[PDB]
RNA sequence: UUUUUUUUUU
RNA sequence: AAAAAAAAAA
RNA sequence: UUUUUUUUUU
RNA sequence: AAAAAAAAAA
RNA sequence: UUUUUUUUUU
RNA sequence: AAAAAAAAAA
RNA sequence: UUUUUUUUUU
RNA sequence: AAAAAAAAAA
RNA sequence: AAAAAAAAAA
RNA sequence: UUUUUUUUUU
RNA sequence: AAAAAAAAAA
RNA sequence: UUUUUUUUUU
RNA sequence: AAAAAAAAAA
RNA sequence: UUUUUUUUUU
């Protein structure tokens, strides 16, 4: 700093305020993941006191991204595929990545666009999740509001 | 600008944090008594109502204080407000009065950047004084 | 300039619309209770009163709030608004106080770009809470 | 950009209209007998079809005129336009005609400003003439 | 340039996607009744005459129709086109209107960035009045 | 930007159709044997899992290919690429090897201008030699 | 910037002085009577309450007053301060008046450098008078 | 960014 | 102001 | 290449 | 307009 | 280093 | 002063 | 691209 | 950063 | 932004 | 001559 | 002298 | 003269 | 010399 | 935007 002392402020009239503001987050969680089935990632994944989120009961998702969390099947490479949803009409894209070395992980992400940014709630899902790993780990960009 | 889902084309998995910091400006009254020093909680800065319930420590930048209520009959607004800290309390009493009888009476005052460490439930912030029954707090803080 | 009438060399029948959108500043007013937050109707927004009851659906862009009866006793006065949304209501409560007991408080929010869709009547704008009876709201909307 | 809401520091109650101006042009259809004049109402101008029902008053800018129908057999069709002021009638009789039979004929004249005053519903905007048996008229005006 | 196949120095695999978005002009007709609004489909834009049967939703941006079929006899063809939304239908009723009476009338409109959300089979993109029996439609959208 | 529909002022009829062409890169897996070269059919490029049974030819413009699974025991992964044509098959024999057990082989090779015409289903594209059993590509052609 | 303790390369012992002096802005208010003017003391600068009583002597460079309690019915604030000194007292009756009865009045002076000498307890500062039954002086001074 | 060895121009 | 040792940054 | 700690030279 | 915290991009 | 959100300073 | 909607002009 | 009306930002 | 194949402009 | 008092640095 | 603290002027 | 198709560099 | 959505280079 | 009305020209 | 007729201003 430079002052080593507490000093006055001068303040004026009483601002705007908003004890319950929003919040830019990057939340990492993981789900389960059955070989040949598609998972339906719940927006209620995001709310918890684990992110310290549990006071939002909506959020709009920006951008998903999604890696392998467990090693493949033998003699396999990781891939995991990502189809968003989206309560107006879903997807049918299924961005997909693959490892290229046995023993690393898959990745892949989608970015949703500003005309299709809007809230969602918990009983809402976010995309479909495919692997041929048993866990798959994401990271969601979103806004908690 | 886009209109559909695009591709990522991520790479290895990043650096994450579910539970991370939060710089705030935190709006809550308190109740004072006239010629009483009132202790303000720390507390009082971790609640639901604030979504900070997660948080148990804090890093209080400055305080800024209004007067809440209207003031005695024939009097102006006023309010004070005394830093304390774990390491040692001040006596400084910044004051604020109001120059309409109508008006709140305000003042704040800044922690130094050598001053700021984290606080607990159990701590107190600062002393206010003022001949209105309540005053309307805005903390400047570090939730960690 | 021209004193008199003078030709217009039209040409061919051009597009039309007899029934175009409308960029509006809407005001209206609506009453609080003590402790209780009240729905604001989107219907209040087609009426004769502002020209608008050919409209049904609207394109809410900004909602701005202000006390429109003194305060309690002792009390400034103090608004709250909490948008509302069809895809997932906000728990934002954007709040401003009057620093002069004798005048209006004021705050409002805008909406972003990727939340401006249509309501219709049913459908509710935002929540109000205040410790005044009643409050001015002027809207920003486009009818359509 | 913003994907959020996001407060508005508003301030004081600001000026309000809830009834403002509304400047059109207005699409709609005349009837014509042949070698006769037809009076364009005023009246024809507010209506619900054009979300203008609450106006009682207009300030006419420039009148565009378009046969509706097809002309006589052999003919070319033709419409003519002559300007009514409540101040004093025109005699001018601004005229287009169709040089392709299958094509509509139109003409159009501007209101100078010094003759920019208000009609009302029992007013009487120009007198239409034509060898076709309707007319489309757009009108470019002022409700107020 | 090359006259034979050469060898690329492929790297790792990279991302993939098997099902991709589509940008797409879709034209198809409509039949339409005298007097009477047709609400066009959404699921007229899933068919294997476009490529489309794969898709489930569509982001429809502008809309352009053409009267498809002569005008009564007597008249000039007209088209007009109401957009119609999920969270709230319009009432604009964009209209064009043929000058030849041998010629199609045409009109369109675009739909803003904040109302380009997705659409189902089961939904409607507009209504379509005509004088004519037939329109043909060109939609601007994005297959997702 | 606006925020609400607007008006297209559309002209005449423009050139459409319904089925366009389109430039893809499709990925899909082959199976392989030890020591015999598979004949890539095609017809594997035809599939609605692809948005693409309305095609019934195709120009392949590149062709690259990864192995899919781990190769034998104290081997490294390597696969071969034999560019086919219906004008005269190659012989080139385009191949990479993984240098490290653990990481898929990949090589590619790309069609000269001259080469580039049209394949159906029943037509092969190359043939892929490789240790391991299945070997993953993606073909840069244009749907047509 | 040092994370750690760092050494100071002393030289020889200083000018050092323990008691040093003080620029400073005293607050502090008095009682006034109606019609009769009160003498400010000198004294009233060495309190602990301003951490000044080991001072007995002070430099007065200006005075600022402010009303303190509110005036009588139907009248706006007044105060009035006339300079006191010890080699001959001043005449002047500097005077501010509030505009808005529910706000202060304010006034002050200021002493040139030539009557900058000290004063002690038992001298007086000034005369005030007002309206208001209490009145809020600022007084700079340097204490020595 | 260009040298050597199989084929076309300056 | 430069350099050497430990550390941090780029 | 800058800064911080120890050292040194100036 | 700059800076800090979270996010995104480069 | 630009933007978005929270904060702060101006 | 720029932008969005209606209109008019170019 | 300028202006008029409604809106918004500054 | 120059370039293509389909769409909203100039 | 300058100046006066206390302090620190040069 | 720069900064920190109190003050003052702007 | 600009240019390709295969190899040793940047 | 170039923005968004399916494929190749920098 | 500019502007308004009618006309002609570009 | 020039010129012609009527008008006006200068
Ligand atoms: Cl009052
Ligand atoms: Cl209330
Ligand atoms: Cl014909
Ligand atoms: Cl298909
Ligand atoms: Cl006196
Ligand atoms: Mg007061
Ligand atoms: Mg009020
Ligand atoms: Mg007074």
């Amino acid at each position: 700093d430079n002052s080593n002392v507490v000093t006055m402020i001068r303040a004026g009239s009483y601002p705007k305020v908003n004890p319950t503001p929003t919040w830019v987050r990057a939340i990492p969680f993981e789900v389960s993941v059955q070989s040949g089935i598609a998972f339906k990632v719940p927006v209620g994944s995001l709310f918890s006191a684990n992110f310290r989120t549990d006071s939002f009961t909506s959020v709009t998702v920006m951008s998903v991204r999604a890696w392998t969390q467990l090693t493949p099947p033998v003699n396999e490479y990781s891939f995991v595929r990502l189809k968003p949803l989206f309560k107006t009409g879903d997807s049918t894209e299924e961005f997909e990545g693959r490892a290229s070395n046995i023993n690393t992980r898959a990745s892949v992400g989608y970015r949703i666009p500003t005309n299709l940014r809007q809230n969602t709630v918990a009983a809402d899902n976010v995309c479909e999740v495919r692997s041929n790993c048993r866990q798959v780990a994401l990271v969601i960009s979103c806004c908690f509001n």
